[PDB]
């Protein structure tokens, strides 16, 4: 029986992998494994490794590994803590494949580890760009580290094979996160309010920011001085990830709450089906996550997009481009206020049925 | 004031760099900084970090990492060691640039350490080919975390365009330990002669078998009857370095020494000048040396390469191919004795000019082919 090893280093992402996990599990003919690390058990992004076991799922093996030191070394040394745990943890379960999703630092040092120890990785969500932060070199690395590549636009299956993949390794399955759009629930206006405790009925943004790791000198104040300016909407908020730069972001919710305390709501981490609710209701939108390329467009609701993390991913009609400064990101709001889905049986499939037991040759371009 | 911090893991590929790091330290605009790792702190290679430091350098940082173990399982953890080590080596030296070369486990770490705390990372002798256990996938990794790229050749340049590095940020510079051959006085047959206690002026050939640790059950008896057959010739060689096997080549050769006392040579460890000039006056370099497929062709001494060790390096007109098959050998050896792609050899000031000139504090823009 395959053995089916499945990592996961933050909340979105265990949103964006889940169906895959759930289906895996289903599935009598494979083992899954999990191994669960990063911010899923840092009690400052909300310990969601508890929301993992209350799915139902197993964490075969954990590892703490962030530093709670707000910079970029205690970044580089987390990582380090991260491959001293993946050797052992990888030790024991000896999974036939590790299944990563992404770009982020803890990514590249479990796809790392599993390289030097022969454990073939199949990588969801390379190919894509996002130039103003340091997960755009990762995710290249990720890829020429990896042995499978499940791609979710054919633009981002051709970057892949660009970068000298095998073209029979490389798959264009769609968006993993979006099987949530046909098979996943959402809560009602009521449900979200009764579990908040805060009016839903009333019209908010959903605001993601994260920090723009290429970024020089990030000051947000620009954004939360912006939504500052806008009357009669209120601001709900999910936590900035752990890259470096983020308790600067943490400071600026926690004012901005302080000031407007019955018109900001702070949720360190939503569930994903809660998430999803909250974001199909929002007016839209806002920050520079991935969910305002993605989700976003895909509930048909508003994005404003600010700064350059998310630089380079493919654009539609309801996104809006705007700079961190003031007077854009006011104007982006007020816009906002005037104005294919088996993607997991897709993957199970290619694994179970191709063989990608070793890296294949270099691919050069003809 | 340029502070140029230059990584080194081995001992070979600290060869490979000496002649950057002596440049940089000669030129006053630019501070040279070293961070050493890895194998330099390893006993069973006789601590080569003390090599840098007879040569005349100053190791700014140094990070003591390996773990004693052969598992895979030990390489990760001694890479977890590494990371944390650099982080704070980067957090006091404060490079403007960090001089990468290869493709090492450690050389990975410190590029995505460097990659995290933005310090711009020079890679070199990216855009390569050579199939080990994931070696490949790891020079590649280290390209896709570089800002600027000094390949060896044009075909590797290309390679390194190819994997979406902007031709603006990729130079060929050709292969920097071939400055070696450019600045090296090299010892007379009679200055080789009094120093080995042998006579180099009777025809010889310097073989380098290194333990291929690929080829398992490794079995290189048609590589050493392939000698004993050609008459009229020297045997030179210092030792195969420490891999999964040399043993079996450290009795094969004494082997021949007992059996040939006054026509087999065996050499400690030559250095790199002694090496080069026992190199320039062979008949030709045999073995599966990577010395084979740069420096005998530099010298004009034809190569005879044997098993795939130095698989996907650039041929050219000077190196023959062979099996570890005993007769198609010999048939290479026998008339071998009849007889500029990685560059001449000014690798190191080139490399110096570009980086003086250019600027590269970010990653440039993913570049599409069109
Ligand atoms: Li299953
Ligand atoms: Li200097």
């Amino acid at each position: 029986m395959k053995k089916i090893a499945v990592f996961t280093g933050t909340r979105a992402e265990y949103g964006l992998l889940y169906w895959l996990m759930r289906d895996i599990q289903q599935d009598p003919e494979l083992e899954l494994q999990i191994l669960a690390t990063a911010m899923h058990y840092s009690p400052e992004h909300g310990e969601t490794w508890k929301t993992i076991v209350k799915d139902g799922f197993e964490i075969t093996e954990s590892v703490e590994m962030l530093l709670s030191s707000d910079t970029s070394s205690a970044v580089v040394k987390s990582m380090g803590v991260g491959l001293l745990g993946f050797a052992d943890a990888l030790k024991r379960m000896q999974p036939d494949v590790l299944v990563v999703l992404g770009d982020r630092f803890e990514a590249l040092a479990v796809t790392q580890a599993a390289l030097i120890m022969h454990v073939p990785v199949a990588h969801l969500h390379g190919g894509e760009i996002t130039e103003g932060a340091y997960d755009e070199s990762i995710r290249h690395a990720i890829t020429k580290m990896s042995n499978i590549h499940f791609a979710a636009a054919e633009e981002y299956k051709k970057r892949i094979i660009q970068l000298g993949e095998q073209p029979e390794r490389v798959f264009n399955v769609g968006a993993l996160g979006l099987d949530h759009i046909q098979r996943t629930t959402f809560k009602s206006i009521s449900e979200l309010s009764e579990l908040y405790d805060f009016d839903f009925s009333k019209p908010y943004f959903l605001i993601t920011y994260h920090p723009e790791t290429n970024l020089l000198e990030e000051n947000v104040a620009p954004l939360f001085d912006a939504l500052k300016q806008i009357n009669d909407v209120n601001f709900i908020f999910s936590y900035p990830n752990a890259d470096n730069g983020n308790t600067n972001i943490v400071k600026a919710m926690l004012d901005l709450k302080a000031q407007l305390p019955d018109r900001v709501l702070l949720v360190k981490s939503f569930g994903i089906q809660n998430y999803l609710s909250v974001l199909k209701n929002a007016l839209a939108m806002v920050g520079n996550s991935s969910s305002g390329l993605s989700e976003a467009p895909a509930l048909q609701v508003p994005t404003v997009n600010i700064g350059d993390r998310q630089k380079g991913r493919l654009r539609c009609e309801s996104i809006l481009d705007v700079r961190l400064d003031e007077n854009e990101i006011v104007e982006a709001l007020q816009k906002a206020i005037n104005f294919l889905g088996n993607t997991s049986q897709k993957i199970i499939e290619v694994i179970k049925t191709t063989d990608f037991k070793k890296k294949a040759p270099f691919y050069d371009l003809l």
